[PDB]
């Protein structure tokens, strides 16, 4: 992409686990973030899901440089620009419109938009883009899906997500067009009302070991 | 919607069943929905799968007051026209796209679309919808799937529909997106041949029933 | 559809399987083609998945007329017209666009796009189309998927592709809406490489017979 200083490659390379995360509460966005850093997790999808999203977003940037900052469930061209200028260092959306795929390429941040189906992955790379998500990841087909799809898709790269935990992941990371893999279970819910940031390393730190194939 | 008289929302939760009606004989048409509205449900879906389709929405529309007819497997705006002259309070489709959608929401008739994945969803979103119908339900994934493409769309709501019977319906209904589902098993075939109406008002009674708790 | 001379019906219903042909080596085309043809199987998906795919085409066409090659893995209307210009009689793509569907409507020869949805199939049907392929069909929820989402649609037809073998191929052509499948298991990259055509030949003669229904 023409506009993209950071390529969507290179945020999907950078680990084998993108964390998709729902901040409730502010105040638990940076001390999670760090506790992610300190295990070996460093891009962070914080989900537009709650009101301090977009909050969490900038704080986490400001106060945890190293972090890869970026915002999920992006789905209009507005949310978009909301994240760039919080900072967002890249975007991810469950699904991709074409209102969407243009704002984005015009944009400055990598988009790596979910998609479902080939028509979907085709109308995508329409608009140039050789990274998708692959949401959600099980009802898609999974593992079977995505083999099928590399044959008359062989160039293109997925970050599989939905339904990915430990018992799986690498399943997916094994498949030569995926990249990475995103999940929820490196925050336990649990985990940030008890202030368990312990926790949450050691999660980080084992889901990236357990990668390692 | 803007031009909407009756909100998609409403027709959804009406009852906790839309019968996904089949009817061949025209003859049929009025007695049926009578049978229906008898057993406590009164928002009936006519699939445009028969030639009188068209005419039996017309019929009921005009001598079942108490119930409230649309029109189902409405593929077009040519369609919509049709269904919407002949009295149809609302539209189902099976999936969605932008010409059914346009001329939907330039419409005066509410239509819940249906879709399997997010990329969908988003699309129908862009127009304004927040309702939609999950179709076909147990190929896209069941429960499971819907919990999944519900999740980074809270404020959406859906009418499962595709596989749907006694035996799981309550399964979709007491998930938080559903706001009912559709079935078949309401109005069978053989008993709409033999005239057998009180039968098919005792099945609309056990649906409602089956569905409370 | 108005502009195509031959229809995308009748390319479908020449034999129960169409092999879908990925060649590396232009210099085994014309012979793979004739070997092909010899055990009864005329329609030939040559992929764009290799360099010399469309030279394949071309020589097909002139050395192994009686053959009806066309191209698979169109991805868009560039694709479309360089493999209409070379000699395709058909044009298969793994999914479907909107520029794709409008060049090939006002193209010259009938194109058979992949489907996963209903909606994907509404909006192909929005161009005229009445013939699709489904894929990937096993990963998408094989016979019991397809049937579904051909449930309110009694008028189109299918070519199921995607994980079919002669384990299972027959479970897909017994159904009413499917006109023949798709597969790779007639070429295997094996044979091509050690230029062995009589097995070709045989895998032929074998699908053919294993299809009668």
């Amino acid at each position: 992409m023409k506009n993209w200083k950071t390529s969507a490659e290179s945020i999907l390379t950078t680990g084998p686990v993108v964390p998709v995360i729902v901040v409730k509460k502010l105040e638990h966005a940076v001390p999670m973030a760090k506790a992610l850093v300190a295990g070996g997790v460093r891009v962070l999808e914080v989900t537009l899901r709650t009101e301090c999203a977009v909050d969490a977003i900038r704080a986490i940037a400001k106060e945890v440089p190293e972090a890869i900052v970026g915002a999920g469930t992006v789905l209009n061209p507005q949310q978009l620009a909301e994240v760039t200028e919080a900072g967002a260092q890249f975007a991810i959306s469950p699904g991709l419109t074409e209102p969407l795929l243009k704002a984005a390429t015009e944009g400055t941040i990598p988009l790596i938009p979910g998609i479902s189906t080939v028509s979907e992955l085709m109308l995508g790379m329409d608009y140039g883009l050789k990274e998708f998500k692959f949401f959600p990841a099980e009802a898609n087909g999974g593992v079977k899906a995505l083999q099928a799809i590399a044959g008359p898709f062989s160039q293109v790269r997925f970050c599989p997500t939905g339904g990915i935990s430990p018992a799986n992941y690498r399943d997916y990371l094994a498949l030569k067009s995926v990249l990475c893999i995103g999940g929820s279970w490196l925050v336990p819910a649990d985990a940030l009302e008890a202030g368990d940031y312990d926790r949450i390393t050691k999660l980080a730190r084992e889901a990236v070991e357990g990668a390692k194939l």
